[PDB]
């Protein structure tokens, strides 16, 4: 299987529990593609960096998945983790 | 057939838990039309949104059933998924 | 036989004990072509993956089987496995 | 889905955890429409920022919940993130 | 069914965390009309405020267990959440 | 609600650190009307400005309030904050 | 049930918390009767006021709890809040 | 049939689920009399407050059931438990 | 029968709650020999360290099955587990 | 007859739930001596502590069957169980 | 039964939150007899001061567990609760 | 890694804590290049020198983190530390 | 229990803020006997006067923890408290 | 098991709750040799003393967990630590 769901958690794991937090209500609002649905509310105030990773690779692909967190990374202020993504994932 | 189970499953999904306990604790003492009955204590205290979703569509129907949850969850003071849900169930 | 009854179980197989459910919840309401039934409430709520892709097997046929299977999974926000099982299914 | 929970959100990290506290104690008696209910004391003073960004856009919607929180923090004295919060949201 | 069950939770929940663990110690030795029982030590230091209305409520009456509530709130000082649950529940 | 909580407010961030450290400690000795409590030493030696102004709104009404706190301010030799107070409490 | 849980409570929120590390501390070494036990050092340095006054009219009685307080209360130095227990539980 | 059986239960529902372990840790090596036996560790640890009531009833008798409690209630510390159980069974 | 599925256990035994978890997503990614098959997410995302060990031994051979494990706990960073793991099956 | 058969009843009813798994999977690959067969996996992980003694003393004899049982307890390190299951068959 | 299960829960139940913590780890590297197992370290690091009494009950002996919890307590630097456990269990 | 976040360290440490506000006061009015962001006031003005560091290198590149750096400690008059600063980072 | 945990408490108790630091540093570097322990850095210089009394007779005893105290107290030039520790704990 | 894991304790709980940071965010910056893994910086900048020893012998060996915390400890100053730690673990 893809190496996607293993750069996702690299990702997610280098941020703290407070950058967590701020993650995961900021993909409340991220603007989606057409054809994506959205993660609803009732899970993504509980799940940690493992559950996360999971979703995201689940209800997006691989490839989108990746893009769409190296987006909201970038758009939080983190390009460090954001660059490592981007990295890792391209090539 | 109707589609009304789904805009109640879309409503009680991006509520958290200690949101979807207290929808439970106020569908007890809801008033209620002629001709219909009340969840019984022992199982509504216990089902969770999948489960709550069916049995309201089972007691009472499409129209009413939408009708009572936006009622219930605008009472509580959530006035977006009850908007929304208005929204979807209207038209 | 067909093999479409295969690549079912290997998209079933892949959900957790809560999307189950949600699958069962929305098969109840899913609009269904002209010429087919709807598997009744009292069995529905009761299967487990194999029973589920037997009886959905048995109601529709391979490719109408297959296809409500890839928009019941589509519809509920999980679209690896309705890739998959379309790549399955096609060729 | 609306971006106005995301000028609250950079509106809200922008001020000290003294100026919070004001912040909260102030929506507890601020002037509110007909049909708006009031976020209950015991957990509208235990938020942080996001918890409370999340409830403002829930409890009121994206237009209230903007104008309501541009006049508090133009109540209290701070009138540059207002002003930056009402050029978010107005255009 | 009455609505003495909603005045009775618009009062604990203006009350904080601190103030919970106040009204349920001092629940533990007010003086209690005739044929009446007393919640058990066990599940009372464990309920939160959505728990404690359903028990006082199931317990006591509607009318019995607005007026122990009133008293107990009166007991320990907060005369504010009192009045209001007097004006509530008187008419 | 009452505009009440936020005269009170006014009035105590105009106090110095030494200020309020005398204001708390003859809270403790002012003479009270019957039915209202007093605060415990426990909680009333570490408040700041607006724990204070909850607490002064909570344990007492909004007019008992104010006209406590104006008598307070005016016993230990504060005319002005006392009479910005009652000037903006009265009308 | 007995009072005497309700006059050990406005002794232990009347002291700051400086004095009840001191209280929790003497608690370790005070004399006691026969027949009866010591609370253990790993919960006793954990207990704020009202768990330290749950267990402590549960391990010993109404009257004997009232008594230990009183006398820990004397030796370290507090002769007012010793006096308003005496006074509250004698008569 | 006797009431040991009710005495036992308003005895284990006043202690909370960290004195609930402690019990029955205790009861796996407190003596026992004569032509007694022991209850087996493996359901012992996963009974709650009314399986371990009537286990202790079934195994000892009702005298002995209410003595053996007693005293383990006695040996961990709970003086008040105790004696209540001992004035409602002895007479 | 084979030995290698007691050295697994050993290995499984010693991971915390949190990082059997990550085990478990790790094992839905490492790259696969040709021949052996994946186990789906539906039961692998609730397993234990016991039914783990069990189907680990069960897809995959003995020799397989620890290479397999000790390659997984060597690249999540844990590399005391995989030397032991590895000093038990080599000899 | 033989008391074989309740000496090791006593053994596997003093040790929990998570334990007897253990006991149950390490009985799949533990050493045996020529002319005995093993257990098949369909059973052995289904039966409880009685349904497992009563197999046990079925394939082996009571000599052997609490030779074997005893070295399982010792290898998976409870040496209690193992102890008392000595002395009891001993002599 | 053996009161050696009674002595080492006195002592465990002294030490606060972070002195059983450093228990649990210098648990792990303590050197051991011959013939005697290993606390596994998945379940070691979890365990509150019942279970982790029961375990060292249950894995030792009598003898040989209150051994090893007074030199683990000397080691570490406490001995006052070492000295009263090597009072309570030489006699 | 790279080792920018260490020569930073240096910098912020040799400072004393009047000029470390300085420092933090001045970072919030900086000029920025394109796509990066700006940390925001409610944690920026709380920070110590580690944390500070941490977020420098986290928000910005180990390049622009140091170069920001000094061109900030330049501005605020200090030209030993910068210097330092350039001469670690540059070679 | 022992009264000589009170003695320590009168004579740390009146030290000024800037004497028990210097006591806190002497105890690190002052002979002990054999078979006693060193408290670590780490927690020592953050302790108060009731946590060092704590710590000091837990890791000493009674008369060892009175003795190094009145020994550290005459070595700092202190003999008042010295003399007062030692004619306290003598008789 | 290896003593390495005590002489490790014995270094943390031997720097200060600022010292203790610098450590963990050097930690984040050391070279590391091959074959090793980097702690992820989620569960660096939360642990406390025994759970840094823990992961330290977790990911390195005991060896290596040695070299790597003397080299890192000599890095930031201090050289009293690093070398009771290296005399410690060479002999």
């Amino acid at each position: 299987m893809g190496r996607a769901r293993d750069a996702i958690l690299d990702a997610l794991e280098n941020l703290t529990a407070e950058e967590l937090k701020k993650f995961k209500l900021k993909l409340l609002s991220v603007p989606l593609r057409e054809g994506y649905g959205r993660i609803p509310r009732g899970a993504l105030l509980s799940m940690d960096a493992l559950d996360l990773t999971d979703k995201l690779v689940s209800f997006y692909l691989e490839t989108y998945g990746a893009e769409l967190t190296a987006n909201v990374l970038r758009d939080m202020g983190l390009q460090e983790m954001a660059g490592q993504l981007q990295a890792a994932t391209h090539q």
